[PDB]
């Protein structure tokens, strides 16, 4: 049936909740940024990434919250690959002048992710709670998150995550060599621009290896994904004013929503997050490049194709990173087989049954 | 067929095409406002009137327009009608509170828009010249137009003009009590609340004495007008998530785009502006208050019903100001018979041959 088309529209109805929430979050981040700049700290060269506009990105995917990245460039750097992650690395320097104060954050000859993030979080908590102009608080530092999560409850509880992000203009680490496989979908010209762009390192402590290493940083391809999320067609004009519409974002928002609503009532599903669905659909679009395969008069069949890919992913325990092939996101190290089978049941049960979890008048 | 549902779809997909300039103007005005209220001028106590946001499509230009109002609260104000117009006033002050900068703008006992406006422009160019150096214009000082006109100079060229408005927390003026007929549609209770919020004054020169008397202000209800736009239904669950959709704001956007198209092609239609349609749809909603009259399935009949109403307005030369019943926007002294007749022609011929002007996919 076309029940899905009506689910989209009940979701699409974010009037005065996504556009009026932007203006304020635009402000808080634009004010916090400018007060973080020119204020005597190592982060004076901090700048907002064009990480997906409020109303372009983070609108049809995870509405309850926002995220922004605060990038900061660094000079000549050495990446040491953390064991066999492909994603986790240790960041060192090349010379270390005193015309570069990021050094105040090295524990050893490695830039520490924790000394930087704690001082970053410090300066935010201290400059954010220094004005009584809007009701904006800082949530508890949750062990594991690389973020400073802004809690605001002016109309309702909103969450803005600030991810400090090292920017590197050098060559993309070699673990991403045969990743980003868009050559039969986005073309080789497009893939080549994308890789000339910088890459980013977020302070995500690797919970494995020696112990919870906080000095470890994780790669983050956020700028690139929004590119793929916005330029998703094999035809340049896809879902543009003078071109044809597809259901790629449709399927993704439904998958996002479906997984969102199950996670809400099954803490057994805490090990799955939206990035699993995102990387899932990236492999889907790499499989079916032609925008004919994503026609809005086959939303049902397109959505079902995705459901089946994700179930085969949860069964074969295989979820290789879109950019880092060697890093399997559904490793048994990362996710117990209990939660995969548990997820498979709920996704099966909803799918066999016209998705009763979507039933809201 | 129902080709207008498709024309609405092509404006939803033209709104995102401007989300950038929209955020451009948010950063430009918020930095401008902040710069205004951190310096010694008569407008240090200025605020942005929350006249909605750039999610404005129903109410004004789908392709090129951005309005903004700066509210400056004033003391006990003594409005004296400009003879009988209802809409035009002189602003008198008998008792000026010790400490009010609104003294320098006086002429005897009557506030000068002219002298205030000409200090409103100065204080701005001394802050948009030092507001770093963006690509937003600082346009021509114009006549009549109570604004410091600007426009987008980044991408294409969207327009953005800043209207100084006095805020008065007094009683709504005597000319506007028989106004706002929203008793059998929105309620007596909400009407009472809507007339207990301030009224605004924009500095609009008039057409009397000779013409352009250099001491008058016009009434402004853009705040209340916004409220009625977003609270248009008689059922409070209107257009909400847990309620039923209507086609009200849909019809408005169709009619405003129809008129802009025609306007964009004929000099003869220069007397007509977007606020003529708004007023016409406010009466249109007072006359048909039931929400089932505006079902999204009746869209063409609703749109044609409004088209027929607007024509009965043009041709009988009656379109009362919604908050000032005595001020006839389509009066004989305001729009001549030549123009109405012209307009009644291209509309009708634009209503019987389907919608040729709406033939740009
Ligand atoms: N805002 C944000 N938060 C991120 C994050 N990467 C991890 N986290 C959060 O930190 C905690 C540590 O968990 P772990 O077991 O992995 O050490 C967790 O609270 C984690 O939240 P979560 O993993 O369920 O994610 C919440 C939020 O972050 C997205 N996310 C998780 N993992 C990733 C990766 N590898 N790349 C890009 N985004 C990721 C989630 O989808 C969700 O939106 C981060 O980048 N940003
Ligand atoms: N933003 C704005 N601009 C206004 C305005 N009142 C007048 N104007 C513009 O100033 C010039 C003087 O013309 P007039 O013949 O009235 O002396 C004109 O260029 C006038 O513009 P326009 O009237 O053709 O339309 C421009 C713009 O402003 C809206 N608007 C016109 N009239 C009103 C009234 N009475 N109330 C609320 N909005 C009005 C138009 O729809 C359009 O967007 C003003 O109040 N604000
Ligand atoms: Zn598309
Ligand atoms: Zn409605």
């Amino acid at each position: 049936p076309d029940k899905l088309k009506k689910v989209l529209d009940k979701l699409r109805l974010k009037r005065k909740d996504i556009s009026e929430a932007a203006e304020t979050v635009n402000k808080v981040v634009e004010r916090l940024l400018r007060r973080m700049q020119k204020r005597e700290s190592e982060f004076k060269g901090v700048e907002q990434l064009n990480t997906g506009s409020y109303y372009e990105h983070v609108k049809i995917s995870a509405p309850n919250e926002f995220d922004v990245m605060f990038k900061l460039e660094v000079p000549r750097i050495e990446l040491q690959e953390y064991y066999e992650t492909g994603a986790f690395y240790l960041v060192k320097f090349k010379r270390i002048p005193r015309g570069n104060p990021l050094s105040h954050f090295l524990e050893g000859e490695v830039l520490s992710a924790t000394k930087m993030l704690s001082k970053f979080r410090k300066i935010i908590k201290e400059e954010v709670k220094e004005i009584k102009d809007i009701d904006v608080s800082v949530e508890k530092e949750k062990p594991g998150s690389p973020a400073v999560t802004l809690l605001i409850r002016n109309p309702e509880e909103i969450s803005v995550d600030i991810i400090l992000a090292l920017e590197s203009k050098g060559s993309w680490p070699i673990s991403t060599k045969e990743g980003l496989p868009i050559q039969g979908w986005l073309g080789t010209k497009v893939r080549t621009n994308l890789r000339r762009e910088p890459f980013y390192l977020v302070p995500k402590n690797a919970k494995d290896g020696n112990s919870f290493q906080g000095e470890t940083w994780r790669l983050s391809f956020s700028h690139t994904e929004k590119y793929i999320l916005n330029n998703h067609g094999i035809e340049k004009t896809c879902c543009e004013s003078s071109g044809a519409k597809c259901c790629r974002k449709e399927c993704l928002k439904l998958m996002k929503y479906l997984l969102e609503q199950l996670k809400k009532e099954f803490q057994e599903l805490d090990a799955f997050c939206s990035y699993h669905v995102k990387t899932a659909i990236f492999h889907m679009w790499t499989q079916d490049p032609q925008d004919s395969q994503w026609d809005p008069r086959n939303l049902s069949s397109c959505f079902d194709k995705l459901l089946a890919f994700f179930l085969e992913c949860l069964r074969t325990e295989k979820l290789d990173h879109y950019f880092i092939p060697k890093f399997n996101l559904f490793s048994q190290e990362l996710i117990d087989r209990k939660s995969k089978e548990f997820l498979s049941k709920k996704i099966e049960y909803e799918r066999n049954n016209g998705f009763p979890i979507f039933d809201k008048l």
